[PDB]
C-alpha cells in the first residue's frame, strides 16, 4: 500500500489505479512483469539492478511479441519517480505490462497496444523475517515445472505462476516454508519462486536455464560475488538427491534475498543452520549496501 | 459490448466493471473461466449444456483450490439473468472466477475469497465466416503444449493460454488460421483453442485427456452424436502423420463450434473441401437448435 | 508369528528358519516374493487365487532367470501343509524365492539353485481396520515409478520395493495412509503397493500395465467382477487431475483387499465416504466367501 | 571365505553368522552396502579411502532413512578390527546396513534400529586375471538404468543390483565380460558395476551423476590422479557412438579397480590393447601402494 | 535377377537399368518404395492387396512432398505388366520412387520431377526356409526405433532402414534370426523390417502406429483375418516382459510372411514351436490362395 | 558438373558413372558421405582439413560396419587426384561409400564390399550468394531431429537427411533461408544441415554433440580459431527461448561456411546485419587462404 501508483505516464492515485474486467489479462494470463527492490543505502535510496530488470521486462515482452511504447530508460525514470513520489527510501518496486481491454480473442487484434504500471510499496522478507538468519524448510514438490519447449521460462510472464502457485502451496499446506520444484526429467529445477544454490565441498553449484530454471537477476549477482571471493561456481544438472548430500543449500530472489534452507523433506542439511559459504555471500551481498563490498559493477543505481 | 456484466451478485453498467491494477489474476495468472454459448432454437433462446459448464469451472477452481462462493444453480440462474437483462438471444457467455485485490504474494493469504464475472454479448464464429462452411488452412505449430505433471490441461485456467497464444499466433503469422499443437511426446494434442478429430475410414479418432487435450464439452456432445448416428468413435494417441493421411479432419468448440480443416502444413486434406461424416456431424449438431436433433441427454437449457 | 515355516521342503520351527548373512538376497535384493491370502469361508478355509500367485511367482523368477526347481503344484501343497500344520484358519501366506549364500559377485555362479521359503500368518487389514469402510486419505507422492525398460514392473521382486518405501513413508510422514504414484510421463502409475482404480460417470478406469503398475491378481478379479455386475471397464492412461475429478477412487491388493479413497491430497473424493460402485464392488468381492458370490472362475482352492 | 564377521559390534564366527529368513531386506531389497578393499603396501596392510566409504555408507542410509547407531569412527575401527582378527594383509571388506527381522510391512515400525555386518575376504579382479594388462570386451546392454527420480543412483542400495543383474548377465550371456548401460534418454551411465572411462583427443571424458551414473569412489580418485599428471578432464553427457569413436575407454570401481576395454560391441577401441593414458593412471593408481605415487589426500589408512 | 524392369513408362532390360551415381537418394536417402507379392494361387498368379500397396507408395511420397506424375491405377498396370513381361507366377515385386539427378542440395530445386522404378523377381521365405513350421530366435536389439516426431514412421522410406540395419544386424552378429526393437519409451515396436504379435489368453494384441510401427499391410490383414476368426484384438502398448509372458508370439510383414517366435533372449515362448492361434491364422492366411479362405475383401488382384 | 569422377580406383568420365538401380543404398539409405572443399589460396589449390573429413568418412563407415578397403591416405591421393584431373582451383569434393548392387535384404551378405565414389566440382555459397555479408532470416521448425540412441546423429549417413529434407523444405516453404530444428527435449539442436552458434555476452556457446548436432569439422575449427582470438566458448544445451536472447547467431558447415542469422522466427537478432563476434571469426577463417591466419594447425592440404 502506498499513495500512488504510475499507469501509463500518469501519477495516479492507488485507489483510483482501476482497470476493466474484461481486460485480456485477467482472462489469459498475457501479462509480463518484474521485481525490483530498493534499499537505503550508505549513499541513499538505491535501485538494485535497475537496468538489467527493465532489460530482462523487454525481453520478456519480445519473446511474446507484446508492443512496448516505453523505452527502458523512461521505464527507468518512471521507477525512481515513484519511489520519490511516494517518499520511499527502501521499498518493492513492480513494473506491469499487460494485456488490457481488448477483444476477448486469444490473440489480440493488430495494431493493438499495451498497459503499463509501476507500484511500489515497503514489503519484507518473502519467506520470513526470521528466514534470513536461521534457514528454512523446503519441500521437495510433486508438481513439475514447465517442459523445455511449452511455455518459455526464461521469460517472467504472468501466466507461469500458476505452476509457483502448486508448487507453493502444497509446501506450505504440510508445514514446510517453500517448495522446490523438480523438471519433467526429475532434476532439480528451482523453488516455487527463487533460483536454487548448493555447495558441496567448498563448490557453489546451481542448475542451468535449461533446467527450466528462470535466469534470475540475483543468481546471476550471486556468480558474479562468488568469484569475486575465489568460490569454484558449477553451473549443471542436479539431481534430487544432491539435495540430501550437500553441505548447504539455499534461495536467491529479489524478494526472498538469499535465503538458508536448513532442511528438505525433513533432512537436515548440515548442522541445520546457515552456512559458512552461504554466510559469506550474504555478508558480501548485504555489503554492497554499507560500502563495505565496492560496487564494481555498478548495480546500484541512485534514486536521489 | 452489452449493458449489463454481474459482478459478485450484482447486475452493473459494463463500464461500471472495473477492478484494481494490484488484482492478483493480473500478475499471476491466477483466474478460472468458462466459454458458454446461448442459440436462438425453436423454442426461444437456450444454453447450450449450461450445467456441464458450470461444473467445469467449479472442478477447474477445485484443482487450484480457490474459493468458490457460489453454488452451481446460483451461478445458472445469474447466467440467464444477464442473457435477459441485456435482451440478448445469441451469445457467446463469459464466466470468469478470479483472485482479486489481495497481497502480491504468490498464494493467497488464508481466508481469502475470490470475485466472479459473469459477460454475455454477440460474437461470430471464432474462426471466420466462411470456416464452417468451407474448412479452414491449418499449421502445426513448433510450440509443444504443456508436459502432464505440470500445469493441468483439464482445468481452464487464465494462465494456460500463454500457449495457446504462442500457438495460435505462429499459425496466423503464416498465413495460416489456426494452428496445431503437438505434445512433449511429438504426438497430436490439439488446436490452439480447440480439440482436434480425425476421420479416417468411416471412423471418427480423437486425442485422449493424457495427450494434453482439455476435456471439451463439445468434443463430449460430437462423441454422443456419433454414437447414435452409428459412427465409431475412437480415443487413441494419434501421431503427426495421421493428419496426412486422414480422409477428414476437423476442430470443436465453444466458440469454434465445428470447424472442419481443408489442408494441414500445405497439404490438402481429402478434397479440400467439408467432409462427408464431418457434414453428417455438423447437421446433427445445429439440428438441435431446429428440432431436427431431438435433445435426448437435455442439453438445451432454457433462459426464458 | 506362527509355529512352522515351509523351508527347501522341510517344516522347520519358526524360530530355527535362519539364513547366512551372506545371502546374495540380502546384499542385491535378488529375490521374488507373493502375497497370497487364505479366506475362512462357507465352505472351510480356502486359499484366494491360489494357482495364478504360483504361476506368477514363476514367472517373476523367469524374468530374472532364476532357476526353481519346484512346480506350481509342488508349491500350492507345500502352502496348504504349511497352512494346516500351524492351524489356521485365515492368514497371509508369504512365499518368497531368494539366492542364498553364493559368491559375492552380483552374476550368481552357472549351477546354481534357489532357497525356497513359504510363510502364513494372521495379518490384518494392511491399511487400517476401519480403512474398509471408512476411506482412506492418499497424497501424490514426489517420487516416480520405475520407467519402462530398467527394472521390469511386471515382475514382483524384491529389490522393487526400495520404491515403495520412499512412496509410502513420504506419505505417512504427511499424516497420509497411503502414497499414490505417477510414473516417470507425470501419468498415474497405482499406490506405494496397490493397484489403483478410478470411478467417473458409472464406468471404472485403471492403468495398463505400461504405466508401470504391477498387473495385480485382486485387480484382475476386480475387472472380471465388475463385467459380472455389467460395469464397463476402462484400462487406459490416467492423468493426475483425474484423481479430483473422479467420483470414486479405491486400491486393491492381497494386502489392502479393496480399499476406498475418500481424499487425495486434502481434496475430499465426492462425498468423502465409500461410494456406490466400490461399494457394490466390495459386496460382491466379499461374497465369494460367504456364498452369495457364485465362484464361476475357480477362484477359491480348498485348503481341506 | 574367512573366520570372523563383525555382526552388531561382536566379533562371530562365519558359520554362526546367521538372521532370520523373515529379515525385511531379504523381502524388500532394505538394505544399503558398500564394498572397500585393502592392500598390503609399502607401509603394509591399508584401507584405500577408508573414511569416504564409511561416509559414503551413511549418506545411502540417510537417503532412504535408515537409522544408524554405529558412529563413522566407530565403523573404521570395526573394519581394522575385522582384517586383523581375520589375519588379512588384503582384502575386499563388504560393510552391509540392512532392515532385518522387522513386521512384514513394507515400512517398518516407528521406533526400529537396523543391523549391521562387516565382512571381509581376499578377492581377486573383479573382471579376470588377465583383465588389468589385456583389456575386456564389453557389450551395450538393452536394459537402461534406473530414472532420475524414481530410486536414487548416487546410493549404493541392495535393490538397485536387479538392474546389474539384468545389465551383466546379458553381455556374458553373449560371450562378452561386462555390459554397459545407458540411461533412459539414450546416453551412456555406466557398467553393470563401474564408472565408465572414455579418453578422446588425450582427453579423459565420463559421465555427469544425473546420467544415472553412481559417484564412484574409484572415479573421484581417477579424477583428481588425472589432474595431477595434467590430464584434462570432462564431465560431461556422453552418446552412445562415442564408444566406437574413442581412442581409449576403461572401467573403474572397488572391485574392479581400473579395468581397460579393448571393445565394444564386436568394434576395436584403438589397437585392441590397453591404451596409453589408461597406462599412466594405472601405474599412478598401483603406485600409491609401492610408494611411487606419493598418497597427497591422505587415502591409505594403516589397519596397523 | 529378371528380364526387364519398369523404369519412367519403359521396359527396360534388367542390365540397362542404371541410374547416375549424384542422384539424390543415392547420397540423402529421398526415396520412397514398397514391398508387394505376387502369389499363384487357384485362380493364377494374384497380387496381394495390389492397390492398397499403390496408395501408401502414393501417401509416403505425400508425407515428404515428393512429386509423383503417375496415379495409382497407372502403376497397378504397370506392375502387372512386369509380372507378364517376365514370366513370372509368384514374385516379390519392389516399386521405388527416388529424386534422381538434381542438384546436391539436400531440398530438391522447384519443378523437379521423380523417377519411378518397378522390379519384379522371384524372393524366398525371408526369415528362413523353415522359418514359417518351426520359429525363429529373436533378439531385443540395444537400439531403439525412431522418436514420434522426427523421420514419420507411417512411411516407408528408404532412409528409415538405417535403422533396420542397426537392430537387425545386431540380432544376426549374435545368432538369432531377427532382432526386436524397443521404442525411446521402452515399449515393444516391432522387428527390424515386421510388425510384432503377441498372443495371451487367447486374445491377440500388437503395438499401436504411435509406437514407431509401421502402419503393416500383412498386420492389418491379420487383424481382419482374426476378426472373421472370432479372435480378440487389442492394438495396445506392450511392454518388454509381455514378450516373456506371452503365450505365443509372431512377425508379420510381405517378405517375412507370418513367421512364428519361438524364443525372445533366449526365453522359450510357450512350448518352442509355432502356437495354435498363430497356426490358425497363418491356415486362415494361405487359405486365401487355396480358396479355402473366402476373399471378402478383394485382396487378390488378377495379374491375368 | 566437371569431366571425371574417381569410381573404386578408376578416373571414369562423368557421364559413365553410372550405378544399377537395385543398388542397396537406393532402396535403404545405406550409404555414407562427407563434404570437402578445396580453396584457392596464396599457397595454391588447397584442401581444407582434408585428413578429418577422410577420417570422418571412415568413422561413419565403422559405426555401421561398412567394410573399407581404402586406407585414408589412399583416399586423400585418389581426392587430389580428382581435383587435378579435372582442373579444378576450388570446389566441392563429395566422397561417398554406398552398399552397392548385394541382394535385397536389409542385411547385406556376409564378405560383401563396398563402392567408392569422389566427385569434385564447383559449389558456390550454400544459402546463397549475399548470405555471407547480410544475414539470413531462419525458423524454428516444427520437426524434431533423432533421438539419441536411435540412428547415429554422429555419423554422416544418407539415410539421415530425410530429417534434414523436412527440417529444410520447411523453412523454405513459408520464406526462410534455412530451418532450425530441437531434439526430442525442446533444445536447440542444430540448423537442417549446419551447425547453430549463440554469442551472449562475448561469449559463444554451441550446443553439445548430445542434443544430436553433427560434431561438425567447421564447428570444430571455429572453437579452436576462438580460442586463438581469446573468446571465451561454452559448449552447452541451449533452451529455444536463447535464440531470442542472443546478441549474435550464426550457422557453420563446409558448404553454408560461416553465415550469419539475421533473424529468428521474424524476430531481429540484435541489429539485424552481421555481428561484431561473428565478423572477426568470418575474417580469421577466410584469412587462412590469404595467409593473415597462420596455419597453426596444418589444415590446409596442398593439392600441388
Ligand atoms: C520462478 C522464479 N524464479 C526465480 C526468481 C528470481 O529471479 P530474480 O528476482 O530476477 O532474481 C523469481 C522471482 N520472483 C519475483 C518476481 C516474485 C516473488 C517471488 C513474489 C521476485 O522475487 O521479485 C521467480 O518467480
Ligand atoms: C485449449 C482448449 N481446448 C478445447 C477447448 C474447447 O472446449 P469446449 O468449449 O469445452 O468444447 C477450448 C475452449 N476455449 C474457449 C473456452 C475459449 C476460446 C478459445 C476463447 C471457447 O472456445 O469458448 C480450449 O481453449
Ligand atoms: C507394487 C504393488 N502393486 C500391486 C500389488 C497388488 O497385487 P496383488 O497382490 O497380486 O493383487 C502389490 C502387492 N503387494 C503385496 C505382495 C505386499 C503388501 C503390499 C505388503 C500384497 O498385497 O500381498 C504391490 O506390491
Ligand atoms: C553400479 C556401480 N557403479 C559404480 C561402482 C563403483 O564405485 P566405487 O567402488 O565407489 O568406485 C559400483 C561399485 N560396486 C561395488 C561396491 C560392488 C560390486 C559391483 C560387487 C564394488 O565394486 O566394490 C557400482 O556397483
Ligand atoms: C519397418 C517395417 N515394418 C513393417 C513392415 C511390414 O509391412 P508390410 O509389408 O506392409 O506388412 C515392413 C516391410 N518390409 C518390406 C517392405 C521389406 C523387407 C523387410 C526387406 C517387406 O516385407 O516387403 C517394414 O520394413
Ligand atoms: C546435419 C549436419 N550438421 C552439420 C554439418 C556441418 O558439418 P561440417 O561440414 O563437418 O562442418 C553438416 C554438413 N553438411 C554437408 C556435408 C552437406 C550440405 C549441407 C549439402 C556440407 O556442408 O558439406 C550436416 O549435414
Amino acid at each position: 500500500k502506498a499513495d500512488y501508483i504510475w499507469f501509463n505516464g500518469e501519477m495516479v492515485r492507488w485507489e483510483d489505479a482501476k482497470v476493466h474486467v474484461m481486460s485480456h489479462a485477467l482472462h489469459y494470463g498475457t501479462s509480463v512483469f518484474e521485481g525490483i527492490r530498493c534499499y537505503d543505502s550508505h549513499k541513499g535510496p538505491v535501485v538494485f539492478r535497475h537496468r538489467e530488470h527493465m532489460q530482462r521486462l523487454h525481453d520478456s515482452a519480445k519473446i511474446y511479441r507484446f508492443p512496448v511504447s516505453q523505452s527502458i530508460d523512461e521505464l527507468m525514470e518512471a521507477c525512481r519517480d515513484v519511489i520519490r513520489k511516494n517518499n520511499l527510501t527502501s521499498a518493492y518496486i513492480r513494473p506491469l505490462i499487460f494485456v488490457g481491454d481488448v477483444g476477448m480473442g486469444v490473440n489480440p487484434p493488430a495494431g493493438y497496444s499495451t498497459d503499463v504500471i509501476i507500484a511500489a510499496f515497503p514489503w519484507g522478507a518473502y519467506l520470513g523475517a526470521e528466514a534470513l538468519e536461521q534457514g528454512i524448510d523446503a519441500m521437495v514438490s510433486s508438481w513439475n515445472r514447465a517442459a523445455p519447449n511449452t511455455i518459455p521460462t526464461a521469460a517472467k510472464a504472468g501466466g507461469n505462476y500458476l505452476s509457483s502457485l502448486l508448487v507453493g502451496s502444497e509446501a506450505r499446506r504440510h508445514g514446510y516454508q517453500e517448495g522446490i520444484a523438480l523438471d519433467v526429467n526429475g532434476y532439480i529445477s528451482e523453488g516455487a519462486g527463487e533460483n536454487l544454490f548448493e555447495v558441496k565441498d567448498g563448490v557453489l553449484f546451481t542448475p542451468p536455464f535449461t533446467s527450466s530454471a528462470l535466469p534470475g537477476i540475483t543468481r546471476d549477482a550471486i556468480i558474479k560475488l562468488a568469484k569475486e571471493l575465489g568460490i569454484e561456481v558449477r553451473e549443471q544438472v542436479l539431481s534430487r538427491e544432491s539435495l540430501y548430500l550437500a553441505d548447504e543449500v539455499f534461495m536467491s530472489g529479489t524478494a526472498a534475498e538469499i535465503t538458508p534452507v536448513r532442511s528438505v523433506d525433513g533432512i537436515q542439511v548440515g548442522e541445520g543452520r546457515c552456512g559458512p559459504v552461504t554466510k559469506r555471500i550474504q555478508q558480501a551481498f548485504f555489503g554492497l549496501f554499507t560500502g563495505e563490498t565496492e560496487d564494481k559493477w555498478g548495480w546500484l543505481d541512485q534514486v536521489n
